[PDB]
């Protein structure tokens, strides 16, 4: 597939209640909600090799990373992780994470293109999942 592109979201479901599982207080859930509405994604793609940066209107971040190859970024609420990406399909990549010190939630993410050009991302904290729908800047 090609996820290489500048995407902006348009729709973002269940985060408060997956910053609640991960322990966010109220006041800062509400806070990284109205953040996560200035959420966008710059995918760049070479083959399975990924470049990834992540920002809102604050806050920036960058994650690269190749498909099958272990690398070390951090969960949603920041704790350091090991992860590990695979595909499930030609569109769709799955990554699983593991804390580096401690326990919490079993937290998780997807991407994946859909046919009508729309990049849905997931995240995972145990039973809860977050989706958020981005299009093409
Ligand atoms: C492939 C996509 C990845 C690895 C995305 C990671 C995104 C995050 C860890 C986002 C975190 C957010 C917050 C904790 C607050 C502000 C809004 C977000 C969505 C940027």
């Amino acid at each position: 597939p090609n996820f290489s592109g500048n995407w902006k979201i348009i729709r973002s479901e269940n985060f408060e209640e997956l910053l609640k599982v991960l322990g966010v207080n109220v006041m800062l859930r509400k806070i990284a909600v109205a953040a996560a509405s200035k959420y966008a994604v710059e995918i760049k793609q070479e083959g399975d090799t990924f470049y990834i940066k992540v920002s809102t209107t604050v806050y920036t971040t960058e994650i690269n990373f190749k498909v099958g190859e272990e690398f070390e970024e951090q969960t949603v609420d920041g704790r350091p992780c090991k992860s590990l990406v695979k595909w499930e399909s030609e569109n769709k990549m799955v990554c699983e994470q593991k804390l580096l010190k401690g326990e919490g939630p079993k937290t998780s993410w997807t991407k994946e293109l859909t046919n009508d050009g729309e990049l849905i991302e997931t995240m995972t904290a145990d039973d809860v999942v977050c989706t958020q729908v981005f299009v093409r800047e």
